């Protein structure tokens, strides 16, 4: 269990925690956190490995759901509404399934809870990604546009590229460095892509599925398993945004997210 870096926005309301899903941090959700702030207490937290949050070699599900529950100790939260984007779905589920009497409601964006395999371009977007950032040199030490040029011929999308560029800083020498323990990002990959499986089902807790229409995470099939897992759930299709769908429709998220909290 690592202590998490958080900030808080809002100081009235029950609280509201929002996870963000792998090489993200808690900034990628200021901006929905502005709008979210007025009726909630927002933690935006940053996971382990990311943003200002410690390092760890274990970047397992049930590590990060106890980082999550430490947490929610920590600042003496009775029970929450929670916000899961991706990676940060799935550490919602894991902590959802172990203690349901903690979760008020839970939103999970465009993420199933089975494995995905090989062949699924969720596993092949991050094998790259990886390969990617395993093979940029920050401590070279070139300036970001540099860097920026470097990734140019790795991946295309400018999102992506400027995404994955926020998670390069300035050290204390001068010399760029990833604020990321990518490392342990590489060594989890099973880990991170892998399904829910271990819970007592079903679980009692309201939740949504809010699925990116341009987005492959969530199918038809996932249907059952949700169901099996979450048999109240909701799955809401936000037209136009594929898996950075908050990011990409942050208006549409808002409304669905504040007609079911």
């Amino acid at each position: 269990s690592l202590e998490l870096f958080f900030r808080k926005k809002g100081e009235s309301g029950e609280p509201l925690i929002i996870l963000h899903g792998l090489y993200g941090s808690g900034d990628n959700w200021i901006s929905i956190a502005n709008e979210l702030k007025d009726y909630f207490q927002v933690y935006l937290i940053d996971q382990r490995n990311h943003g200002r949050s410690p390092h760890a070699d274990d970047m397992s599900y049930e590590s990060m759901a106890e980082d999550l529950h430490e947490f929610i100790k920590s600042q003496n939260l009775e029970s929450v509404n929670i916000i899961g984007h991706s990676m940060g779905g799935k550490t919602a589920m894991w902590f959802t399934a172990a203690h349901p009497d903690k979760v008020k409601k839970l939103i999970v964006a465009d993420i199933a809870p089975g494995k995905y395999d090989t062949t699924s371009p969720n596993v092949k977007t991050h094998k790259k990604i990886i390969a990617a950032l395993k093979s940029i040199d920050p401590s070279e030490a070139k300036t970001r546009k540099e860097i920026e040029t470097q990734l140019s011929r790795y991946i295309d999308n400018v999102q992506l590229r400027m995404f994955l560029l926020k998670n390069i800083e300035r050290k204390e020498d001068g010399c760029y460095r990833w604020k990321i323990n990518i490392d342990s990002i590489e060594k989890n990959i099973i880990n991170i892509m892998s399904g829910i499986t271990g819970i007592d089902i079903p679980v009692h807790v309201p939740a949504l599925f809010l699925k990116g229409e341009l987005s492959d995470y969530i199918t038809d099939k996932d249907i059952p398993l949700i169901k099996e897992i979450f048999p109240d759930a909701k799955l809401v299709t936000i037209p136009g945004a594929g898996h950075w769908l908050h990011a990409q429709q942050p208006k549409i998220f808002i409304q669905k997210t504040l007609e079911f909290l």
